[PDB]
């Protein structure tokens, strides 16, 4: 039902703007961009997030009721389309959810996306105020939305500087506008310990910590329970944030609906970490030598190695080993509610529904 | 006002404290921290602070005087629309491709940064707002009205952002989800040469935040109730203030010195519908339209000379000087409405600092 439910809360954000003081044809203008805006990346994708608050509060615990949790719901997968319009700007995208990424448009363009991830992230708030201002959770929900975002946002910062020549005693030079900075990796950075930092920031809070309170604050949990929910947060956006590492390089484009690039972005993966830990002193230079560019031969000698130390193998024995570790804090939750939702969610994760 | 410009480093640190509070490797801390101080230094320091300024001064005359603990949580929201501001021209100069900020390079420029870091930081000066707000007045009774509205002034603002950015676009003189290749052709779209359109852009993107923010934190922090009428009346004088400032503005992108306004002019070769072209489209001859639809919206030094000349030729100064005489009087008369001498004060000396600062 949710999914029916979307134009709703669209529409109702999209009528607070028709409210502003405007003359008609630009009130019309608006309306036809922004409805674009959100229905290009709000749909497509598999809903996990906003499924997940559905579930929950169902699982925890009337329409009016369900309008509020629907709300919660769409306001997440809001916040899922503003963070990936931003992530593609960052990682270069140039397919998401099988359509071209947003800033790439001539209509839309970096200038645009810029403003327009702004918009997405501010319109979550006029919803929740619209159907939830009168909940006692109102500003817990507020906060928790708010918290998860800051969250992701140094993940995000992170994931994008941990090889950086600034963090590699010298300060950020403030008078270099002109001299490009050439992407090296950070032998010091290729350990679990800073990926698990990264990964739990980017992914974890938003895609299922955020989710989870949701629908625990909206049913009325006040509690111990929401620490035990943290943990097993952090160890399903770490499981959900490999497997995605996994597909950037194993993964069919046609399928993920999404263009591979994370040996040219010089980003810390789950394979590079896993290659660095099996692989000898000869390819350890072979991997400085050629990640982080945006060249074929290079990515290619990556692509190789990761072929050559069989990452497809140690993930597949990964994945199998952190299923059981998420399964294992699952059943210590002691709320056979929430203990179903999260073991269904952890069936249809990679594949939704 | 004295506490403002000293506890800038005390709303910093309190929000980067927040920070090294989370589950992260100590050296990775470190690195956040260095990053992070440095992105609201550079970007909320620099500036006249009239908005900051604003708020400390609306809250200290509608009250009868204040402690350290009010001034705390004054200053805290008069130091949130500075980072408010900060993000604004963090994402602006993004979009108007700036070269220059308070007298320092925009901050994606700097190859350590980039629009990569840019584009997230916007965000984290954006959210740090609301954290730093919760801190200093999550148990005052005005902290869910004081956060509704800075997320519905962001809300105007970026319609505004959205109306200056894209009023002269192909879309709007449907949007093609195919095309990624074939790029627009920037050209001024006449039909939306008029001071309507214009005071419906510089309404969103600048009064709200600029005077309608700051003067309504320093009234709902000092208890004024949300229903009184004398907000509207906030509202009328903050369009009024809006619309003089952003003309002002337009009038230095073109006749103002970039070592004094801190910031290099770009209107023209950027395509924006500002004041003094639409006063010249209002005033200039038909073949005179013609050079203007030919040589604007052209990074090109012969087309930007051409309409600097129109702008010499139709005396845009001598109109400028008109209308901002002929506005301050309209704004002076809308304050002497409100019947409230404390803010009337305030707007009043706004007013004359307006331009300089302090
Ligand atoms: O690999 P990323 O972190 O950029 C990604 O997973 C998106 N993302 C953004 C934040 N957390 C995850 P995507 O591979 O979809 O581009
Ligand atoms: O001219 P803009 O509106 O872009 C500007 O005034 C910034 N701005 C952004 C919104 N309101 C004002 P700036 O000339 O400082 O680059
Ligand atoms: C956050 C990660 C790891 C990848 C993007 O999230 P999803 O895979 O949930 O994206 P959609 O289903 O929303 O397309
Ligand atoms: C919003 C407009 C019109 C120009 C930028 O604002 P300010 O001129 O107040 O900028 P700073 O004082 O903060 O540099
Ligand atoms: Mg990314
Ligand atoms: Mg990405
Ligand atoms: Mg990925
Ligand atoms: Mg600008
Ligand atoms: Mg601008
Ligand atoms: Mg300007």
């Amino acid at each position: 039902f949710f999914r029916n439910m979307y134009d709703k809360y669209r529409d109702a954000f999209l009528s607070h703007l028709n409210e502003y003081s405007l003359e008609e044809e630009i009130k019309e203008h608006i309306s036809k961009y922004y409805k674009l805006l959100f229905d290009y990346n709000c749909l497509g994708g598999k809903n996990n997030r906003g499924i997940l608050v559905i579930l929950i509060y169902e699982y925890v615990k009337n329409s009016s009721e369900w309008e509020k949790a629907a709300c919660l719901a769409w306001c997440i997968e809001i916040l899922q389309a503003a963070f990936l319009v931003a992530d593609d700007i960052m990682d270069k995208g140039e397919m998401r959810r099988n359509k071209y990424c947003w800033y790439l448009l001539k209509d839309v363009e970096t200038k645009n996306a810029v403003n327009d991830v702004l918009l997405l992230y501010n319109s979550i708030y006029k919803l929740i105020e619209i159907y939830l201002r009168n909940e006692s959770c109102y500003v817990d929900v507020i906060a928790t939305f708010r918290d998860a975002t800051l969250k992701t946002i140094i993940g995000q910062h992170l994931d994008t500087n941990i090889f950086s020549d600034k963090y590699s005693h010298r300060e950020i030079d403030v008078n270099n506008i002109n001299v490009p900075e050439q992407p090296v990796i950070d032998i010091n950075m290729i350990n679990f310990g800073v990926y698990k930092n990264i990964v739990i920031h980017k992914t974890a809070y938003y895609s299922f910590f955020l989710p989870i309170v949701c629908g625990m604050l909206l049913a009325g949990i006040a509690n111990l329970i929401y620490k035990k929910i943290e943990d097993i947060s952090m160890l399903m956006g770490e499981y959900f944030q490999i497997h995605d590492d996994y597909l950037d390089i194993f993964g069919d484009s046609t399928k993920t609906g999404k263009v591979g690039s994370d040996i040219q972005n010089n980003k810390l993966t789950w394979p590079l970490i896993k290659t660095f830990e099996l692989c000898s002193e000869p390819d350890k230079i072979k991997i400085v030598k050629n990640y982080g560019k945006n060249n074929l031969a290079c990515v290619k000698v990556i692509d190789s190695l990761y072929e050559q130390y069989k990452i497809r193998k140690h993930y597949e024995s990964y994945e199998k080993a952190q299923k059981a570790k998420i399964l294992s804090a699952i059943n210590e939750l002691h709320h056979e509610g929430i203990e179903y939702v999260l073991k269904y969610l952890l069936e249809i994760l990679f594949t939704g529904v």
